[PDB]
């Protein structure tokens, strides 16, 4: 995150990191408990992870020193990448870790709601990114979770600062015009999470962007509320 403070501990209860064990164990991305056996992340996360065997999940995690060799995690099942996705800034950067073993829900984690298809016209006013990704586009994943408030931006003014692309309604961008706050390298898979009538729901996936946190360069997020029924057809199969 660029621009961001630090967490409090237990802030965001859905964020988790995602963690590779090849060739060696260390942070490949962010996500959000949304089941007890659900992981909602994004799909170029996976880009040639061969197996859901070197994969693990960990939960109630503030600062990424709290991971040792010692530290529970959650096993992944299953990794299913939207069957649409070519590429990030193509869209359908969507994917679910199917947990081998269920979340036990408490005050250090916990999931977020989904955006109710019935708040597609909502206006959202608090909107916060967050992930242990990079400060600056030359540096490194941090220790202590990062947040930043960012504000949404039109599928309009977001598609005249990405000329040269095709910025669709299953995307939504954020950004200020001046930048200084986005998401960076480290942050992707994670959420884009807004509070309305006192309740977080997950409006975003943190995706794509050029570079991070320019002026008049938005970072571009899944908009999860275009793929509720993609999730409920995948989390709810008979
Ligand atoms: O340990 C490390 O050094 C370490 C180093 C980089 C990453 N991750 C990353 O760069 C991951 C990449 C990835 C992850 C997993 C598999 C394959 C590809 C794809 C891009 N990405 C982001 O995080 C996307 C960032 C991004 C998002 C928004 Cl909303 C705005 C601006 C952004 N940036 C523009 N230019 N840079 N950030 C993770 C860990």
């Amino acid at each position: 995150i660029v621009g961001g403070t630090a967490s409090v501990r237990g802030e965001w209860p859905w964020q988790v990191t995602l963690h590779t064990t090849s060739p060696t164990q260390r942070h490949l991305c962010g996500g959000s408990i949304i089941g007890n056996q659900w992981i909602l992340t994004a799909a170029h996360c996976f880009y040639g992870v061969e197996s859901p065997k070197i994969l693990r999940v960990y939960s109630g995690i503030l600062n990424q020193s709290e991971i040792k060799e010692d530290t529970s995690f959650f096993g992944v099942q299953e990794i299913i990448i939207h069957d649409q996705y070519k590429m990030a800034e193509s869209g359908y950067d969507i994917a679910l870790l199917k947990l081998e073993t269920t979340v036990g829900y408490g005050d250090s984690q916990r999931p977020i709601c989904l955006p109710s298809k019935g708040d597609r016209n909502v206006i959202y006013t608090d909107c916060w990114v967050t992930g242990w990704g990079y400060r600056k586009l030359r540096d490194k994943i941090q220790n202590t979770l990062q947040k930043a408030k960012i504000p949404l931006v039109t599928n309009e003014e977001c598609q005249k600062r990405y000329r040269g692309h095709k910025i669709t309604h299953k995307m939504i961008c954020a950004g200020y015009r001046e930048g200084g706050k986005d998401a960076c390298k480290g942050d992707s898979g994670g959420p884009l999470s807004c509070k309305h009538n006192e309740v977080w729901h997950l409006v975003g996936i943190t995706s794509w962007g050029e570079g991070c946190a320019q002026r008049e360069r938005p970072g571009v997020y899944t908009n999860v509320v275009e793929y509720v029924d993609w999730i409920l057809e995948k989390t709810q199969a008979v």
